[PDB]
């Protein structure tokens, strides 16, 4: 449905990348923190949630699930938080091949950036921009007919 | 149109809140830094782009304007950078009134946050859900009729 984000975490020279994922488009939002913390997770859901109508997030560990702080951020920002158990298996592999495809792109872009936050929003970039519709065209169409 | 965004940099606490303003919506990304640099409205554009289709960006200042790390940042996001200079006088009037809204929300929110940056995020939330229909909405609306 229009509202529902999946988070997702991936490593990468020593820091992790954190990602929310629009299930429905393949749209992606992320950030590069040095671990990942409730208060890191908490603080990129209220951005998320603050830029999109963010209604359902798939958590993506049960200690990000439990997280008080987590919890908080959720109860402000509105949103349905659940665990991210695949019940659907393909769902998981989807995760797993759009982490490699997004470290595809860093490493298509790391020499051109001296810092790998920079990378990072080059490769959400490039992803949300790269036809197949884009994914930001399918996010964007999606919400709007949910609107009207 | 529906490509045009305006930067805006305000003070408080010391800090910086450099703010994007969709201006056909009114709608807001945001975030806090030490200090206006070249180096961090580069990087901040480059976040932009790569959530929502910015065709152009009329710059705050002139030093954000001439600086040569935002023009790379610029080139590489393919926005086109234009001056901020309010022909139409009206626009300036607008832009203050919206650095007194944000910081009157910032006020309504600051003490449920320990740090200013996620008081922001508070802020560019209720910013953009308040219905007037809200910004979050009017954006998402008028880039997909432009999609189509
Ligand atoms: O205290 C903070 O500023 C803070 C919080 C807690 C804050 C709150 O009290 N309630 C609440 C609700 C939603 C988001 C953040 C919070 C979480 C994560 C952070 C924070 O600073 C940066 O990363
Ligand atoms: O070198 C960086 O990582 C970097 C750049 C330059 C980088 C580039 O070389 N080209 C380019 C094009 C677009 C954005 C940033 C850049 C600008 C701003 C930053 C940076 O790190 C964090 O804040």
């Amino acid at each position: 449905s229009p509202g529902i984000w999946q988070l997702d975490c991936t490593h990468l020279e020593g820091k992790v990348i954190l990602v929310a994922v629009h299930v429905a488009s393949g749209y992606i939002e992320a950030e590069v923190i040095p671990a990942e913390t409730g208060q890191e997770t908490a603080y990129f859901l209220l951005k998320l949630a603050g830029r999109w109508p963010v209604k359902t997030v798939h958590t993506d560990n049960g200690s990000n699930f439990t997280s008080t702080t987590v919890k908080a951020a959720c109860w402000w920002a509105g949103i349905k938080q659940e665990d991210g158990i695949p019940y659907n298996p393909q769902s998981q592999g989807v995760i797993e091949s759009m982490n490699k495809e997004l470290k595809k792109i860093i490493g298509q872009v790391r020499d051109q950036a001296e810092h790998l936050k920079t990378a990072v929003q080059m490769a959400v970039f490039i992803h949300n921009h790269k036809r197949k519709y884009s994914a930001g065209e399918r996010i964007v169409d999606i919400i709007a007919t949910d609107i009207q």
